[PDB]
């Protein structure tokens, strides 16, 4: 049986090729996770089909219905066999799906226009002239919602009631908001994404300060999957071969335009 | 029953308290992993006994005899129920024991005596005046032995044939060798340890260059263990609550001497 892989359009992980109109199947896409999926499929020896998650979300459980959405939802309800994307390994998700060891280590970071007078999370929490937010339905937002750290809790109290909303639907919208806000909007996002964008023209953004936390992305499978064990060993094998480091260079700096 | 925890005397992870002769049981030790063990036990709800691995090794399989030694061996043969130490998550180990998601991210790094004209692995590979080696019997040595990357394979070719041996029995031995080498010996070791030593008197060593690779330490249990699931969730919960970050600051920088 062909393995149904659920993923999400997020540069440089999964993107449609410039000439995708004349292409079909998995060939329509390119990126870090597209290469990784190919690598995994080869070592575990299976055929697969890349599918973009219907609702474009990573995965969160509805507090009222208790229903999981996003890529996590597709695994939980059996719509997909494996998720290969920048999906954060978290406690709540670990309880409903399985994750391989991390294929990438990262942390929450700050993105500023450039020239913006901000160097740390503390700086953001001390003023109100510069607004800041995060993505929606993701591990980053949940981080600030649960944090007990003075600075982070103070930041959340602001973002929670901020008017208008400082939360964005996609990373692309976040970066776009930073760029057109005259340095009046800062964006909190995963370090890996921050670094990628900083190397993209108009080269007008920059990551500042150290990461606020440490986490990792993992390949996810439903609980009780015959692929979980194998995929986990594949990820470790790949990291040890240097393939994962080979791939990050290829999509982050080899294609850098700054 | 009381959970038997295997660990290793590696500062600042596990160390004998100054007046350990005056104490009993778990109270004899202190350190990052001693603190982590207490927390994992509380959150999983089990009583435990800390024991230092008999042979002072991390874990490797002897080709020919096929016997596992070190902490891995204690888990494989049933001498310990869990290992809480700076134990690297690797494919070969993952094949015989279970690892929780990582509680710490790190990579192989270069330690030099201050003033040594070395800034990268490439620098070490292109010269011969300065000798270099690694801990013997661990994942660092294995990294170089198994590497297919030009620079690292070149480094391994030298190290494996160097005489006298450039390998060391313990980290303390490696650090002492760097300090008394007058800059003629560089040491390859895990970043976390390098960072620790750089903050210790006499403050004469320093970490140079970026990490050679990326990986992590995980809590290990025997395959099929009843503790596996719970311990893994505990690690994720503890990371999301900031404890892991608190602990590293406590043992690395809060007690810095430089
Ligand atoms: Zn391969
Ligand atoms: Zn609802
Ligand atoms: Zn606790």
């Amino acid at each position: 049986k062909t393995v149904v892989v659920t993923t999400i359009l997020e540069s440089p992980y999964v993107m449609m090729k410039k000439n995708h109109e004349m292409l079909e199947g998995n060939e329509r896409y390119e990126g870090y996770c597209v290469d990784l999926a190919a690598e995994i499929a080869k070592h575990c020896g299976f055929k697969y089909k890349l599918t973009i998650v219907g609702d474009g979300k990573y995965g969160a459980r509805d507090a009222d219905t208790k229903i999981w959405n996003g890529m996590v939802g597709e695994l939980v309800y059996g719509k997909a066999d494996i998720a290969i994307a920048p999906l954060t390994i978290t406690l709540v998700r670990e309880e409903v799906i399985d994750f391989s060891k991390p294929f990438m280590s990262l942390g929450i970071s700050i993105m500023i226009k450039k020239g913006t007078p901000i160097e740390s999370a503390e700086d953001l929490s001390k003023q109100t002239e510069i607004a800041y937010g995060t993505l929606d339905s993701g591990s980053t937002k949940e981080f600030f919602r649960r944090s007990k750290i003075a600075v982070f809790d103070k930041m959340w109290t602001y973002m929670r009631s901020a008017e208008p909303s400082v939360f964005v639907r996609t990373t692309a919208e976040g970066v776009a908001r930073v760029r057109k806000s005259k340095g009046k909007y800062a964006y909190l996002l995963e370090s890996t994404m921050n670094e990628y964008i900083e190397q993209r023209k108009p080269c007008d953004t920059m990551k500042v300060g150290g990461n606020l936390d440490s986490k990792g992305y993992g390949i996810a499978t439903p609980k009780g999957s015959s692929l979980g064990n194998a995929v986990n060993l594949a990820v470790l094998k790949l990291n040890e071969q240097g393939l994962l480091d080979k791939l990050k260079n290829k999509w982050w700096y080899d294609k850098g335009e700054c």
